[PDB]
């Protein structure tokens, strides 16, 4: 499986925050937003990842994450010339994806909760169909929305409905088989002139292979779209971290716990950052 992080968009709502800094490099407590969705692809066992951003911000993610091999993964970069919607990721990434299955995660999505990584791996290792993730939210009409039935099987899937048929939001994390690129090629802009992931999910629904994993109320799903939610997501992270002295979405911890790196490689990483807390945190970990 390959991974794609959609990490672009013009950053309107966060102005002036986003005047000279890209949205997904802004802090969520103690590390760049982008670390959060990257962590998720890593835990799913995806080792080969395309990061998409704007022409002016794409180089700045590349300056931060490099080419991935310090995390013992592989990272690549592509420019989205402008934000024509999320399905466009599969067009822009057609060539990085090629022959394989692909998972898409939104660059401004924070996921967290016990057992989450078991769910991610089932999905990441499924070799056909789509997997999407649902979550009971306050104002479901703000999001894609999935209604399902009895057995947990999907009866519909609609983008931002004036009258939502369900509380379960479709979240910014998606797993697909190889058919998705030719799917995204063959549908067209909506009323807001974007290529909609909902219509990508609608297609899989017709093929009879759209799976939902529904996330219960023990998971957290936040997105970092506004000054209010950004700060909220921030408080929520530091509360988890202050308490347990474990970090959320520390990339190097995940590379190592996941096998992508060795103790000795983790130690080479810790070593130059020993002047700061994040480095001592990595070093503590190698000591076990
Ligand atoms: O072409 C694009 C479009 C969006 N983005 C970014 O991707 C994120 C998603 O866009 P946004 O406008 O914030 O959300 P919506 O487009 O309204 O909704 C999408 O993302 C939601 C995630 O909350 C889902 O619930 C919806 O079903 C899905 O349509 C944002 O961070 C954008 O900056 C890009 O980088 N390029
Ligand atoms: C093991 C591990 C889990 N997680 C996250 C995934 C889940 O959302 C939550 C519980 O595993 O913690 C990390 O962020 N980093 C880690 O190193």
């Amino acid at each position: 499986m390959k991974g794609i992080i959609l990490s672009g968009g013009s950053g309107t709502r966060l102005y002036p925050l986003t005047k000279v800094v890209s949205k997904q490099l802004l802090p969520v407590y103690d590390k760049p937003m982008v670390y959060y969705p990257l962590s998720v692809l890593m835990l799913a066992g995806i080792k080969d990842i395309l990061i998409i951003s704007t022409p002016e911000d794409t180089p700045r993610f590349e300056q931060l994450l490099g080419g991935g091999s310090e995390l013992g993964i592989s990272l690549s970069y592509a420019v989205q010339s402008s934000p024509d919607g999320l399905a466009q990721a599969f067009i822009i990434g057609e060539e990085f994806i090629g022959d394989d299955n692909v998972a898409l995660v939104l660059g401004d999505n924070i996921f967290y909760g016990h057992g989450f990584t078991e769910l991610l791996q089932r999905a990441a290792n499924r070799k056909s169909g789509a997997t999407i993730f649902g979550y009971n939210v306050k104002d479901p009409q703000r999001f894609g929305v999935v209604e399902f039935d009895e057995k947990g099987k999907v009866i519909s899937i609609e983008e931002k409905p004036e009258e939502p048929k369900s509380s379960y939001a479709v979240t910014g994390l998606y797993f697909y088989d190889n058919r998705v690129v030719d799917i995204a090629k063959n549908i067209t802009p909506s009323a807001r002139g974007e290529l909609e992931i909902t219509d990508v999910n609608k297609a899989y629904l017709e093929l009879g292979e759209l799976h939902v994993e529904l996330l219960g109320r023990g998971f957290a799903w936040l997105d970092t779209g506004t000054h209010e939610s950004l700060l909220q997501a921030s408080q929520f992270i530091e509360t988890i971290e202050k308490r347990q002295s474990l970090k959320v979405a520390c990339l190097e911890e995940i590379a190592y716990r996941m096998g992508y790196i060795s103790r000795e490689q983790l130690i080479k990483l810790a070593e130059p950052l020993m002047k700061n807390e994040y480095g001592q945190y990595l070093m503590n970990l190698a000591h076990r």
